[PDB]
Order: C-alpha cells, then sequence, then structure tokens
C-alpha cells in the first residue's frame, strides 16, 4: 500500500460534470417600473423628490423587469432601523440572513436533487456560498442540517467573496469532483438583500445603484464525474477554470461589514474596467483550443449592470443573440449575486432544450462564463455543451 | 482538442505533499500566570475579586504558559467598548483585523516561500483562512497585494468555519494540488483575538474561558503533488480527507458575528464529545490501512482546550508521547484556532530534525492531524511523513 497506489485508485478520471440545476426565489415579487414609489415611501424619502426622479432613471435603465425579496412591506415595517440610510442594524439584518438564505438555498437544492435522481446520500461534498454568514457554523452547516444530507458530507462555505463567486463555486466543484472517485458535489448560491438594503442618500448615489439591481434568489447544481449513464443527464462539462484582477481597479467593487450592515461601493468606471480586460480573459481561455471567434460560442456572463454587457458586445461584435440568455436573468431576476451565472446556465440549457436545438448551448460546442466582482475579479470558466 | 485530452494533461500525478512551513505571532507576549490580574484591571472588574479568582483557576487548568495578542494595554485603552462584555464594538473591531490578519499572515507566508525557495511567481493557488474577515475583497485579496502575488494567482478564503478550519485548509489544498499539474498553493491561516476579546460577566463562563484560551498566530504552508528533485523538499504527504458533524453535537460550540463583535458560546461537554467520537474518525481513516494501534502512528490534534487532548489521551490509552508536539504548541501559544495544527506539524517536523529521528513524523511512517470547531465538526486528514 503506497501512496501511488491509493492515490490512483482514488481519484476519478473524467471532466468535472453539472448533472442538474435548480433554482429558487423569495415569494414576493417586486415590478421594477413602480420600485421607486415603493422605495421611497417605505425608506421615508417621499421628500427626496429631486433624488427619487434619478432613481427612476436607474431602474428605467437597469433593463431589469422585476426582482424577488425576502424583504417585504410588513418585514421592513418590523426594521425601521434597516429602513434608515446608515443606522446601526446589522444584528437585525443577521436573524433575517441565519433563516432565510439556508431555507432559500435548501428550495433550490430539492429542485436539483430531484432533477439528478439519487438518492441525496449518495452526496459527498457540499459548498454553500453567500455575499455573508451571520454566524458559527457557517450557512454550509445549516443547510446540511435542513437537507437531512449525510453527517460526513465534506463542507466548504464561500463567504465574502461577492458577485464572482458563481465562478468560484465551480472553480472549486471541478476540483473537488476531478480529484475524487465517486464525488457528488451539491454546490448552493444563496444571496438574499437583507444584508444590503438601506436608506436612499442623495450623495452615494454610487450606492443607490445597488438598490436598483440587487435581488435575491438560490441556485443548486450536482456535479460530479464519471457520470453514470442510465442514471445520470449530463447539462455541461467544465474544461478550464481562470481567477484574476483587473489592473487598476483597486476599490472598482468593495464592501464593508459593519454595525449598520454591510456598506457597498461601486464605481461607474466598472464597465469599462470588465470590457477593457475581458479580451485578455477569452485569449487565455481560448487560444489553447485555437478559438479565435468569440461568435462561435456559447455566452454566460455575470450580469452586474446592463452596461458590463453592452460595452463586452460592443468590444467583442458580439452577435446581439450572444448575450440573450443572460439578459433574460437580468430582466426576470436582477443581479442575484453570486447565483445570476448559475440562472443563466438553467435558462440557457432550458431554451436549448424547449425549442430543440443540438446541444445546451444554443447548439454551439464550446462556451464560457464569467464572474465579476470586488477586485476587480474575474472568474473564467470554459464550458463545453452537451448534445440533446 | 477534447476535454478528454485536456484533462490528462491539466492534472497532476502525485499526492499533494507540504513541501514548507512557516509561522508567525504578534510581539506583545503575555503570560498567563499573571493574566488574570491584567485583564480584570484593563477591563475595569478589579472590583469583581471573586470572579477574578474563577478566571485564575481557569488559566492555572489552562496548561498555558503565554500567549501573543496584537491586543496592547494601550489599544484597549483606546477602545473602551472592547473591554465591555457587550456594547457595540464591531466597527472598531473590524479596523483592527484589516490590518493585523493580512500584516502577521504575510509575515508567515514569507517565511514558507524563503523555506521553499522558489520564485513566489511560481504560487497558483491561494487559501486564506480567518474566524472572520472585515470587508469585500476577502482577506484573501489583501494578502495577495500584500505578497506581490501574481494577479492570476487562483484565491478562495475560508471565513467563518472556525477552530476546525486548519484540516479544512489542508483538505482543500489536497485536491487543488492534486488536480492541476504545476499547482503550488500558499496556505494561510491567520487569527487575531481582536474578533473575541471582550470584558468579563459571571453570566457567561463559558465565554469567559475563550479569554483564558484564545491566543494570536498566523502558519503558512506549500503545497504541491509531484516535487521538483533536488529543489523541493518534501516534508508531509496528504492521503486522505474527511469532513464529519458529531452526534447531538449542535450547539457545543458556536458563535454569532453581530454589533457587539464575535460571541463564543460553549456546552461545556465539548471534551467527551470529542473522545466519544474519535475513534470512529480513527477507523474510518485507518482500517483503510490495517492500522489499529493508534500508538504506532504520529499525531496533530487541534488544541482547542488542555480536557479534549487529557480524554483522547485517556480513552485511547496513548502513551503520553503521543500528545507532545500537541501540548507543546497550546503551551507557548495557547489556542490559535485554524492556526494551531499548522504550528503543531512544525514543530513535529523540527523536533524530529533535531533528535535525530528517521521521519519528519516522530520517526514513524504513518500519522493523523485532527481539528475541531462549531459544529461540532471533526477534520480529519491522514498523513505520511518523510524519511529525514
Ligand atoms: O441578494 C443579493 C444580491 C446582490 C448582493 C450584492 C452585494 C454586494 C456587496 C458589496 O460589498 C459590493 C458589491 O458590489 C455588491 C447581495 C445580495
Ligand atoms: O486569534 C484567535 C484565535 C482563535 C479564535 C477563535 C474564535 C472562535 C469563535 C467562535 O464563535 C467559535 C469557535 O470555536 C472559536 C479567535 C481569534
Amino acid at each position: 500500500v503506497s501512496v501511488s497506489e491509493i492515490r490512483k485508485a482514488q481519484r476519478a478520471e473524467g471532466p468535472a460534470t453539472i448533472l442538474a440545476i435548480g433554482t429558487a426565489n423569495p415569494a414576493n415579487c417586486v415590478e421594477q417600473s413602480t420600485y421607486p414609489d415603493f422605495y421611497f415611501k417605505i425608506t421615508n424619502s417621499e421628500h427626496k423628490t429631486e433624488l427619487k426622479e434619478k432613481f427612476q432613471r436607474m431602474c428605467d435603465k437597469s433593463m431589469i423587469k422585476r426582482r424577488y425579496m425576502y424583504l417585504t412591506e410588513e418585514i421592513l415595517k418590523e426594521n425601521p432601523n434597516v429602513c434608515e440610510y446608515m443606522a446601526p442594524s446589522l444584528d437585525a439584518r443577521q436573524a433575517m440572513l441565519a433563516m432565510e438564505v439556508p431555507r432559500l438555498g435548501k428550495e433550490a437544492a430539492v429542485k436539483a436533487i430531484k432533477e439528478w435522481g439519487q438518492p441525496k446520500s449518495k452526496i459527498t461534498h457540499l459548498i454553500v456560498c453567500s455575499t455573508t454568514t451571520p454566524d458559527l457554523p457557517g450557512a454550509d452547516y445549516q443547510l446540511t442540517k435542513l437537507l437531512g444530507l449525510r453527517p460526513y458530507v465534506k463542507r466548504v462555505g464561500v463567504f465574502q467573496h461577492g458577485c464572482f463567486a458563481g465562478g468560484t463555486v465551480l472553480r472549486l466543484a471541478k476540483d473537488l469532483a476531478e480529484n475524487n472517485k465517486g464525488a457528488r458535489v451539491l454546490v448552493v448560491c444563496s444571496e438574499v438583500t437583507a444584508v444590503t438594503f438601506r436608506g436612499p442618500s442623495d450623495t452615494h448615489l454610487d450606492s443607490l445603484v445597488g438598490q436598483a439591481l440587487f435581488g435575491d434568489g438560490a441556485a443548486a447544481l450536482i456535479v460530479g464525474s464519471d457520470p453514470v449513464p442510465e442514471i445520470e443527464k449530463p447539462i455541461f462539462e467544465m474544461v478550464w477554470t481562470a481567477q484574476t484582477i483587473a489592473p487598476d481597479s483597486e476599490g472598482a467593487i468593495d464592501g464593508h461589514l459593519r454595525e449598520a450592515g454591510l456598506t457597498f461601493h461601486l464605481k461607474g468606471a466598472v464597465p469599462d474596467i470588465v470590457s477593457k480586460n475581458i479580451t485578455k480573459a477569452l485569449v487565455e481561455a481560448f487560444e489553447p483550443l485555437g478559438i479565435s471567434d468569440y461568435n462561435s460560442i456559447f455566452w454566460i456572463a455575470h450580469p452586474g449592470g446592463p452596461a458590463i454587457l453592452d460595452q463586452v458586445e460592443q468590444k467583442l461584435a458580439l452577435k446581439p443573440e450572444k448575450m440573450n440568455a443572460t439578459r433574460e436573468v437580468l430582466s426576470e431576476y436582477g443581479n442575484m449575486s453570486s447565483a445570476c451565472v448559475l440562472f443563466i446556465l438553467d435558462e440557457m440549457r432550458k431554451k436549448s432544450t424547449q425549442n430543440g436545438l443540438k446541444t445546451t448551448g444554443e447548439g454551439l460546442e464550446w462556451g464560457v462564463l464569467f464572474g465579476f466582482g470586488p477586485g476587480l475579479t474575474i472568474e473564467t470558466v470554459v464550458l463545453r455543451s452537451v448534445a440533446i
């Protein structure tokens, strides 16, 4: 019994494959068109008339038609400090996150496990990602409790990473499944805006844009290598992963977990940073495959905001339809941070099937998934579609 | 170019190996024998002479001779709220962590890199663990900037997992190293008690024992598969990993990150709970190897408290020598959370090389590393030593 024999008989043989995808969102649906009226009223800023008009323009150009929020008029009426712009409110928000994050997360995981069709007891690893986690144990522990998974599921919680973490969990899931024979990784991203909601300030118009973009949602996947045919159904294959920090971007997107909750900073130069740095990311990802035409692959980009998508599109002269799946999710759910790119994969495989195309990847063969966040960090995931 | 082809050329070949280890602690060294006097004073509790007696009792049974603390008398003086039992202090604490966690971490990383000998440019992944992290980007990003690592180093932050995370970062590095050819992983655990320090209250003695046990420290590792002959020197090889949740232990160890900072709680039976489940963790790890004599392997156990070591030793009837390296770290450093097990690995290989033994693992071939924390969780890492 050498380390050699053990090592060989311990790893998996094939690439990490996404075998199921399920999503969930709080029940409360908030229409974008009339959110301003609602927001300024609930945050007692109906006098800030001049600033409201500014928020209306932000929503009207957000390219989002609705979002789902755990925060309701009733809940907010119960927590006035969360409605103020900058008041001590962390403890209240932590109580909300302790319950909703795992609840919404479980709901998505249940749909995913049901599509997968195998015993939940076969889940060997669990990755749970959220913008923040309120306590110790982290939310990965609470989700395992709710799901009733085996006590020995290997857990990894991914917290305070941010909007690019959808790529992060996929990069993490790829290695856990590829290096371990028989491993089946349940991946869950669950983001709830109770962590970021706050009143408006006619001084932080930069932060005000987060309130017009951020929505709630949870997305779950089952990832594994060496799919069992007649028992499992591959959706996408992961090929290669990368993570990088854009130069001259320190402070473009950051946050501070404080007594008043999670404060956030957004810079208007974010879309430019992403656009200026996207070609580089692609070359590194696709040149090895000998791919130069970026319209010959399917696309999944974190919809941080509509400008990021527009400028990436122009930069690479992408056909207008490349970003359809990404804009569809932005339109129906808003920016759900880490969960976005997972909803997009689901929308894409679903639309591809619904409409009888060649592969789950809009008929195309190769594809890419991008996550953007604090750093500014860029996560890259090369994917391969599956024949329908 | 096929995914199947890419996979084969993309993965590493052998077991993840620890190539270097370096540690660091704040300069302020606090002796345990006189801590009660210092503590009850800085926390204006001089008058509760009785509780000051109960703490001195705790510090005496602690088996800790001293600890290193970033928090100095002066600093606490500037931060009166951190010296209360439960007053709004999170914002003050975050400022401290934002600076010290990364500073101490870089200090340990630099030492690890020096032992290693290769350019830090060869580092491909970075795992940074700390009980908490103050903002977004997480401390992993800050460490990357401070060390001057390449901007495309793949990061993963391990936050709010707890005392068992020393095992967790080992479990993660193993998959990242083994599944990526050429991968060189910098692992860093950095823990600073500015997150947990608080005045005493005779109503939460479980919180008080935290004050007699928790110390500060950072430890760094370099992990990679396929060491380059006569350039890199292996220290230990990782063979197998596991993580499990002990039955009926929920509530034994937990915390809440709130406005008053991070609390800590216990159900005081933690020691029995670890003892009771340890054999089963050991069986699962070693039956597969025909090893049943736990005195025939080397030991690394997270020193949450002296009683845990005593009970594991009692129950397994281990020779007093087994827990020596472990108890020596607890003695000179106290409980540094996630960092402990890494300081212990360093102590074990040093003492083994110093006593002219045949392996880095006290002359033995196989060994075990145990991490324990919120959950209650038990992390297991099976190691193999290297001939010296
Ligand atoms: O449901 C959710 C949807 C989005 C978010 C975003 C959070 C966030 C936090 C930061 O510090 C910076 C930032 O750019 C974004 C959180 C929850
Ligand atoms: O330097 C440091 C060393 C150790 C710690 C430990 C904190 C901690 C907090 C919890 O809520 C639960 C727990 O199991 C541990 C903090 C700082």
